[PDB]
């Protein structure tokens, strides 16, 4: 790991439903990993970066309205202009019975439930790199 | 404090702009504190709860597109059916120059910048309380 | 009251649901009061202003998809740079049975149902104040 | 006119921009007229109705982020199952200079600026009509 | 027809619901026809244009979450500054039973189901017309 | 290829901006490929399916507000419960100068510009497969 792990955390609201049955789409996780990756790039080189692509996105558990979700990312390798990052998505709380809209019961997921993993790469053109911006990234070094 | 502090963390995207000039509205913070409060209520008594009101919301710094934000909340007092909570909002990263849309430079806020505080109260009817759901809340006790 | 009361009015659509059960979050009301406050500031001094904070937000009735809502605000006191405003939220129509998604019946709320109240304050820096912009605000005077 | 005029009122936020240059699309007005029409149908016959179509939508002035807008509608004719309604859209306040994102100046539109008109028709199947729900509609009568 | 028919195609997600019962509003179709019209104007004269109005919008079948929809438009007449266009909306796939949120069954609409038609007009000021931009529009000629 | 290619087509509006500078996030493409994949699954086996993951997402050109985009997908292999699909994203029109918000000029991309590719897999549990629903998929066969 280069630098600290970045952790986003938020709730799936009714606005996050995508399919019928209060089911959130897997792309919602990818949206959040894009923002996690951006934060990592701000810290390592002071630019919001451009997202190049992914490998091995795996969606491992369904996500519903009322789930509380965490999205973890970290830099695995600092390249010359490209940065290889790893990502995870975890469910930390949920409604007890999504099928009953009037049921207000909810609980924690302890341990948390793995909902996705991915490897991604981000790019900052050499002329736009500004060096580390956040103290945990100070010994980021390039090849 | 009763139980653990809950920390939401996410990015302000262009979708979070509300006013002209890429300025986010203060209500965006209140939206997030509602979800923080919900998470606390899930953990303390197993219900999503109803939000009763606030006191002393203070908005202390402007928030823009490209800001990375954290939203902290915790339970201060467990009542019979009402729960008094404290909330904070903190900026952890930002664009360098929001006034130049083509400027991709961004940096950390170290130390983080205080953007808001509030006291709020949430309600779970007695019949809907289920006891603690998350281990850090196990010694929640009522009057 | 200084100037006229501003009244926003609109419908809660399915897009306004936040929690399960077609329940709208209280923060939706705060979002609308921010826009009511902005309109008041445009009229009193010709600037969109910055929202400083609230006191005594109280949420008094639940709001659902298909509710028609009014949001009232007015200036109580013109300060030097700060303006104290009062806000209310009222339900004027609703679905008869939110628990049956196929039920299309709806009715008025006559009398209207109080859903929230608040006191808030908004700020316009002295250099940005332009004087009244709307005829009902012409005798706005500062201390 | 049958019954009272319904008036929606709200702000165009940055979220309402559609085209480049902070320009709102004309369809945003049609969205709001759909909700105005729904409210009229709730009042005249107690059902949210189905929107059948329009004639003569005319868009008469551009709408931008930061405009405050009113949307008026009323019933012109109560049919057997169809209801002919008239609609208008009016601008009541606006930013002074949309082309300068840092300019916070705004003013009223006094008199208000006409932004659109339309004639539309809505439908409630005979079996779903429940009679008037709001006192101003009490003498709604059908052919 | 002047030039080619433009065809938009997409899915109604849960985010497109507007009324209760997973029902999409007719204005969603008008939103899409605005974007179809824009594309036609880009191709015929190189400007995003301004939408002037409609005649004869007819909404002919309800649209729900999980419907796959196509939106067709074409130029019927090139005027001096105004362009008369025709529009259609077609349903190509749908959920089998919208009333059961846990039912994941879906099917095609073969033949496709007509959901709307309209005639609209768009405007490009003479000074902003740039001539055809897309090869199928090369023989666009004005009066 | 098994069955026909599915083509989604739509516009990036101001609502699709994500980063500063009117830049759309790469996750917007992944959102659309999820809906393309869903449509393919409806046609091949009559269920909306669950998205399993991706390989080799590559983002190849930036996307901005005012771009018109096409999203292509097709089934490469029908498995027992998993379906391997290929996806592409293409830009077909764009604003001439995104950096000038008042510039309304736009043009076609002829030839269209490649913005992304991916391989993905979708899942329908055996008990939920219903056979082909759309005539071009009639000779879908499983191992
Ligand atoms: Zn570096
Ligand atoms: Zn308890
Ligand atoms: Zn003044
Ligand atoms: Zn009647
Ligand atoms: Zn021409
Ligand atoms: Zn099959």
């Amino acid at each position: 790991m280069v630098g600290k792990k970045v952790v986003h955390h938020l709730m799936m609201s009714a606005k996050d439903a995508h399919y019928t049955g209060n089911l959130v789409n897997g792309a919602r996780i990818v949206n959040q990993w894009g923002d996690v990756g951006t934060e990592l790039m701000v810290y390592v080189d002071g630019d919001i970066s451009l997202f190049l692509g992914y490998k091995d996105i795996e969606f491992t558990a369904p996500v519903y309205v009322g789930d509380f979700m965490e999205y973890h990312g970290w830099i695995e390798k600092v390249g010359n202009q490209s940065y290889t990052c790893k990502f995870e998505a975890w469910k930390v709380a949920k409604m007890v019975d999504i099928t009953n809209p009037q049921d207000t019961r909810a609980t924690a997921c302890e341990p948390p439930v793995l909902c996705g993993t991915a490897t991604g790469s981000l790019f900052i053109a050499k002329d736009n790199q500004r060096g580390p911006q956040e103290s945990s990234f100070k010994d980021a070094k390039h090849p």
